[PDB]
């Protein structure tokens, strides 16, 4: 068996509360609290960039066995610091992983950690002994009172791949779909994402449709075979609209399983809002750890990217996996963040988009036990380690 | 055995005399045509982006069965066009392949078609009746007048990978080895890369030296056992020196057989420039039409992207390989190029920076089968395609 032995997340410090993005926009907070499903929004500190926001992720998880046995650190992202350098060279440095292992970028929208992880269980095929460190980590930014700004949010997810996973084996069934259209993209130079609200919506359930469609056809199966289903979470909302677009030809029985799994799956990610790549991996921890899946179960998965290319592939619970989660750590992380007004979220995000730095407003002080963004000098990063 | 079963490049009609970039920057003509090894560097038609560059080196190499067959499009390049579209769904597009593949960019500057076709590989063992297509297409642009513009270049390498190959059977033997460092990169938002001159000479050779010691170590083999070497060419004299730097422990006779197989590796190369993903494989197919090698030996080669990642591994010759090669067309694709001018080399230089459409100067009329931008309307690229 290969698939997900560890999985975790990180999300900044800090977040803004919906209702009152609503109010300071002028808009019923219901809009954001039911109509799109998001409560509380991360806030990007500058000191939390992709880099440190995938070592934090990382840093829970990895082990001086696991240091030593990983092959491959690759990085899924579209919120890339560099042109040409890989985030994964440093946090590979950062994590202390041994040398001889591959580290890479892999890109396209939403959908890049998917082929990671998949790429990443083949890559082990004949390789028992070796392990491999995917991670998702990005910045959802698309301007302050822009379309997409309720969607936003920040955040990584760090998974390792490997043989007699203790948490989910990876099957052999991923069929992936990909359509040449442009809901959303983000052409080099522009800071924020083009997108086409509207179009947006069709094209993910679209992709969604024709993923699920063919995998049907392939595997002989059909929604009542899954005990639930969990996909990429842009806010909520979405996720259910495309579900409900699918379920309707499932028995009654089906519909309920399947409609109370996927709330359990988007339980964590309407405290914290898009974080591109991760978002999927988010709402599967969300899923292992508020829902109580049995072991031998199967969850069905559906991977969106913008542009788009869609991916439904499906793993089965290990036997104890729930003994190697992290609930109380994850309902910790999210609750321990700190409100901030939105007029200060607008602050922190201007501050952002030229990483000015400032020990005072990012309160890096509070931060001497995690990686942070320490300073930029000659365009070379710095990062501040665990103390 | 699975590897590389068809292989093609493409670069710019245009290219610019060595000879004359020297007179104009007031330097010893020698210094490049002899310290670089360059003798003529591609220039860059507006008309030609990665994705028509990339969709030109992959159309001639597959048919409409494989359209049918290939399960992923891989693109590996450092000067994307998007931070969040993989240009592979543009050029899955473009080549009308079937609609159940994966599409995606690997970035890890000139390091990324080597993960991309070694994790092609490893997608492949399950599916016999797949191939995969790896696609590295860049644009090497340091800026007039700058210290790395002497080595220069635009194009794109197409790799089909599938099983039994007609060309080269990729060994299991790779081995990569990541050095945080900071050689070459280039920020976001930066439109050329950062350089330490002489630091990116050092990683290069450092990198390789690491990368073939623990290979040596690994599998217990040594430079004797290799019909020829192939490494990732910014310019030639790069390879020349990284080498040397560990032949000399080698016998005679050795020594002798891998400096000329290097001769033929760089002949390609050496008019057409860096083109980073795709310099050690636009070099591997020039080693393979200019060298006589016999089916059963062996190949080895060295990728390296700075940051920094090196990996090294071996391939070896599919009896009949050179029926599947097609020298003529490549000769024929160098040769044809039309000259520029060191004047109207900087002009196109300085319009490619806006893609600064120009059908009289990007003379469109020639290009009528081929794919090029002919346009960009609302943020999205048009392409015209081969009649
Ligand atoms: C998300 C949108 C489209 C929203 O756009 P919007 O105009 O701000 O909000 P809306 O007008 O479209 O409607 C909001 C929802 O709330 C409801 N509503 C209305 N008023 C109220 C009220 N008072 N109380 C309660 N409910 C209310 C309303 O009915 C509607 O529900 P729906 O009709 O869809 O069922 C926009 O913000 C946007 O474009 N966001 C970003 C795009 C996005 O996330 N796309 C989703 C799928 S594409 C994806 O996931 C890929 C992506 C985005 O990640 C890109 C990548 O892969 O990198
Ligand atoms: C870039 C990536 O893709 C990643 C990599 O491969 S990293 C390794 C490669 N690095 C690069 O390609 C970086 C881009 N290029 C550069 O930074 C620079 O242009 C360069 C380092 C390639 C050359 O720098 P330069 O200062 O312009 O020329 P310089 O270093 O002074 O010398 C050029 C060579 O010609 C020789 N030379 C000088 N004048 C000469 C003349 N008139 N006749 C003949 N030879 C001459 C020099 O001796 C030197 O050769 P050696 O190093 O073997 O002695």
């Amino acid at each position: 068996t290969i698939g997900i032995d560890k999985i975790n997340f990180y999300v900044p410090k800090y977040y803004v509360d919906m209702a009152k993005l609503a109010e300071a926009r002028q808009v019923d907070p219901n809009k954001f609290l039911i109509g799109i499903g998001q409560t509380e929004m991360a806030v990007s500190p500058v000191n939390q960039d992709i880099v440190s926001m995938g070592a934090n992720a990382a840093k829970d998880i990895i082990t001086d066995e696991d240091k030593k046995k990983i092959g491959m650190v690759i990085v899924a992202t579209e919120s890339a610091v560099d042109a040409a350098k890989a985030a994964a060279v440093q946090i590979h440095n950062l994590l202390g992983i041994q040398p001889f292992a591959r580290c890479f970028e892999m890109k396209e929208a939403c959908y890049a950690a998917t082929p990671a992880i998949q790429l990443a269980k083949d890559y082990l095929a004949t390789r028992p002994n070796e392990k491999v460190l995917v991670i998702a980590t990005d910045t959802a930014r698309y301007g302050l009172n822009s379309g997409g700004e309720p969607t936003q949010g920040a955040g990584a997810v760090a998974m390792v791949i490997a043989h007699n996973p203790s948490i989910l084996a990876l099957n052999e069934d991923a069929v992936a779909y990909t359509e040449d259209v442009y809901d959303f993209w983000r052409p080099t130079g522009h800071k924020y994402p083009l997108v086409d609200g509207a179009l947006s919506k069709d094209a993910y359930i679209r992709s969604f449709q024709q993923s699920w469609n063919e995998y049907a056809k392939r595997q002989g199966k059909s929604l009542a075979d899954f005990a639930s289903l969990c996909f990429h979470v842009p806010f909520t909302k979405m996720g259910k609209k495309a579900l409900e677009s699918i379920i309707d030809n499932a028995d009654e029985t089906t519909q309920e399983r399947l409609r109370s799994g996927y709330e359990d799956a988007v339980d964590y990610n309407r405290y914290v809002g898009n974080i591109y790549t991760g978002s999927l991996y988010l709402s599967l921890i969300s899923l292992l750890e508020n829902r109580d899946l049995q072991a031998g179960e199967t969850i069905g998965l559906f991977s969106y990217g913008s542009g788009s290319v869609g991916e439904f592939y499906s793993a089965t619970l290990v036997e104890g996996y729930k003994d190697h989660l992290d609930q109380a750590a994850h309902k910790a992380l999210l609750n321990n963040r700190t409100e901030v007004s939105v007029d200060a979220y607008e602050t922190f995000f201007k501050r952002f988009d030229d990483v000015e730095f400032d020990e005072e407003q990012d309160a890096v002080h509070e931060d001497r036990h995690i990686f942070y963004l320490s300073n930029i000098e000659n365009n070379v990063r710095e990062y501040h380690r665990p103390e």
